[PDB]
């Protein structure tokens, strides 16, 4: 349909808003190609999309993958129209209980993965294309035990701002999805090894969602899917929030 | 292609720029378009150029028994709205101390108070999973010398979207917000003057401003309001959505 | 005596943060004037705040009470320095509930006056004056029933950002106190006019702060001494929020 | 002397907004506790300020420097009533020329080090304490060849929010304070090592804010002292932007 010829690449699209994109991308009649780390979880995406769906295992942190990464969509494709830097992740983790790790760990897959897997993807990208960002509403909020992740998130869409002028010669425009609330196994996990607790847990976040529910992740897509198409064509270095009107209210 | 095809529509302010745009992508997508406007000639012209069961109605979203009259004719016509785009608007310029009380009022009755009213008069016939779009500008969330008045009414329309979620929950209608920027428009022609040549060094300065450098197609805007109107954006409530080619972005 | 000498209109002085303000702004050595409707509760506020307050029975809403009102500054005073636009208010009406007078009410005392009276203020306001909206978070929040008044405030906060521009060659500064909820003869009104409705409905409203208690009106009222001193020189259309919290997470 | 009887502790006190920061804060009675990497500033820095300032040689990237700089105010202050997270910096990088050591030296200083100068400061802060970190309004705006610091400062600002409820039951109120074009060495120094290269620069920066001037770092200076003082006991997960308007605008 709209994005019928065109050539996109989500990064982390073997689960969950990665998983559910590259669906709706691929049934509006664009190549995709998925990236995720376990192989078999990326088979089974592959093998589930069909539809000329390409899968890659790469790590979005290791910039030698980046560079494996692109390299096969240039042998293959030879330009990409749409980036969708959905890998990411969250991990709770309270002022006083922070290490090391846990803020390497995050700002590395949320923030540099996503600067080094644009500035990578710059050379395939044709004047006109279109990129977008995964931010948060948490990027826009203050939650217990989420500041680093929070921040992450708000570092997301401060790059969207900057590299509207950054790539304005070049054409291609930059803009970030904040998601609320996505019913997602990722989300599952923060409630718990357990299934009553990740089950309490995505039941407290429905409670606080205004429309009462999380999201389908198919609702996250379809919002990348209109960045990505031809119609945010005067969409620059915008946010668009889909949750609920959790952090609208 | 049938995106919207069985959904009513309304569109305030339809028989020019950004409404008569959106109009003309709402009947693409398959919706019954209603527009209105204050000039029964243009009116009549875009009801035409449009075609496609598109119904107009002469009226002022300023007057209370207009709007009666309005969606009066909705409900014995088509007798629902799922699609709401409360277009109806308009920027006039006085700087602070130049300001009359004329400016203020005619700029928040039609920007703001219409806005309310409406809504208000739109809810019996909308259903459960209808969706309503506010018009809303960039200059609400910035500051131009002259323009206190027209951004203020801006940032007041943006901020009635954030109640209204939760005023409309039980309903099952979700607000969205669209904040255009610089949108070629006989609208923002007009405010660089009344001349000929002065409202292109207008239009061309306004395009300057913006970072990708060129002035929005009206059809640009319209295809947010689609987006907004479809199926596809029942996770989006009470937000805003910024069409300005990264002006008020960066 | 930061202050010292400085000539502040404290509008709606008579009650709640407008009076705490007016107080504060004295104790610093300013000379004030407020304002109110009601001739009774303006003389036992200028006589319960001593320190050369002076009163002037005045509505904000009234452009002949606005002439009056500034008249009597360049008869006595000379000339205004502070000005704090705080004569507002709450009311409350869900979607389908609301009427026109509502709507005229809350934007004509909350919007229209504010412009007038700082349009009207500027013949006395000599270069390097300051300029203090009283705006709200309900400005950026959603709240049922609270739609009208959350316009207004912020249409408040809208107003500073281009009379940074509109007042540039004059010299003055305007900035917006938002406050979150504080404890006023105005907010406990809100609760209803049994006490125990508004034991109830202020505590609830407690809740809501993440520090978990209502602001004390002194505590807005440092906010407005600190934009009115020479000490926010560098601030200009800004917004700052004196919420504990709440709308911030 | 209303911060008089407090301690105070600024990153970065050798120079800059640290500085005048580091001076008014000692002005209104605060014990100052400065930190600097070069031992000849902070020599300089402690000398001029006089008044009973401290200064300290450590870098807050470095882990052990700070658990020492920590030590010596608990061996010798005892408690930290303030805390100013100044020490930062920027650098420009356009997309397509960004390093991965850019990105790293970056979020380094500008976040990580930030986020573990609070948390190691936290057992010496007691309740009623007060954090004031700084931003930018880089962080939410956006310039050509500045993605990378703007996506840091936008960090800082997060953090805040979600440690307003980490730090409700300690009792400590963390703020922002994010200044905009401000004379300083660090400014100049943006424009090159050619001197006029510095002055063409700065005055460009100047004609950007709608008052038409750089603030002087003591402008930004005063907004610190406000938030660390008890005036600001409402204020809790905000920014307060002195920018001149400019983001304002
Ligand atoms: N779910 C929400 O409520 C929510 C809300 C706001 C924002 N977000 C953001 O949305 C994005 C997707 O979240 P989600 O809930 O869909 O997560 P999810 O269910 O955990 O899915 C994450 C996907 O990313 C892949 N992935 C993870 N780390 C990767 C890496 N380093 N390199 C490449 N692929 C990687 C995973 O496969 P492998 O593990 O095999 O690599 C998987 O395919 C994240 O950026 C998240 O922060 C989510
Ligand atoms: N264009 C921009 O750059 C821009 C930017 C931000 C926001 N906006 C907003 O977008 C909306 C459309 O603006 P535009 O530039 O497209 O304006 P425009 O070119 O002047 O078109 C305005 C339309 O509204 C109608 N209208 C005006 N007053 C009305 C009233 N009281 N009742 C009913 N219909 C009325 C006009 O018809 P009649 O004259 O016959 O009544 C016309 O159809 C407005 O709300 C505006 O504030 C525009
Ligand atoms: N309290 C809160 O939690 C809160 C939160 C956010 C914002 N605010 C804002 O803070 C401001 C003050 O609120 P408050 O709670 O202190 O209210 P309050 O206790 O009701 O005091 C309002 C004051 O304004 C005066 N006033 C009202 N209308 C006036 C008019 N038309 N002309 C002249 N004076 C007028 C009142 O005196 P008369 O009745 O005698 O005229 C009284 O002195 C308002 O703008 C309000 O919206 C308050
Ligand atoms: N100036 C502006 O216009 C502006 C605008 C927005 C935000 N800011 C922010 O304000 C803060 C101060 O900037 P500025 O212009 O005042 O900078 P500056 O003039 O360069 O001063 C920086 C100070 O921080 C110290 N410092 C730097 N790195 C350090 C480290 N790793 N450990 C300890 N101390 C360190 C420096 O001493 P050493 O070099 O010897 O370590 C110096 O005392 C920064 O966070 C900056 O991003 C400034």
């Amino acid at each position: 349909k709209r994005l019928e010829g065109k050539v996109a690449l989500v990064t982390g699209g073997t689960s969950g808003i990665g998983l559910a994109t590259a669906k709706d991308l691929a049934a509006q009649g664009a190549r995709v190609i998925i990236t995720g780390r376990r192989q078999a979880e990326l088979d089974q995406a592959v093998a589930a999309l069909g539809q000329g769906v390409r899968g890659v295992r790469s790590d979005v942190t290791r910039s030698a993958d980046l560079d494996a990464l692109f390299e096969t969509i240039r042998a293959t494709e030879g330009r990409l129209d749409i980036l969708f830097t959905n890998a990411g992740g969250a991990s709770m983790a309270a002022l006083g209980e922070i290490s090391e790790q846990h803020f390497d760990d995050t700002f590395e897959r949320n923030v540099k993965a996503v600067v080094f897997t644009v500035q990578k993807a710059l050379p395939l990208m044709p004047q006109g294309a279109s990129i977008i960002l995964n931010g948060a509403i948490k990027g826009s909020t203050g939650t217990q035990a989420f500041s680093i992740y929070g921040a992450s998130k708000a570092a997301v869409r401060a790059l969207a701002r900057s590299w509207v002028l950054d790539l304005k010669e070049r054409g291609i425009r930059v803009n970030v999805v904040s998601p609320g609330s996505t019913r997602t196994i990722g989300l599952a996990e923060l409630g718990g090894d357990t299934q009553e607790g990740q089950d309490g847990t995505l039941a407290y976040l429905a409670s606080l969602v205004p429309i009462g529910r999380l999201a389908d992740p198919s609702e996250i897509a379809k919002v990348v899917s209109f960045l990505a198409s031809d119609d945010s064509s005067f969409i620059n270095g915008a946010e668009i929030t889909a949750d609920g009107g959790q952090a609208q209210v």
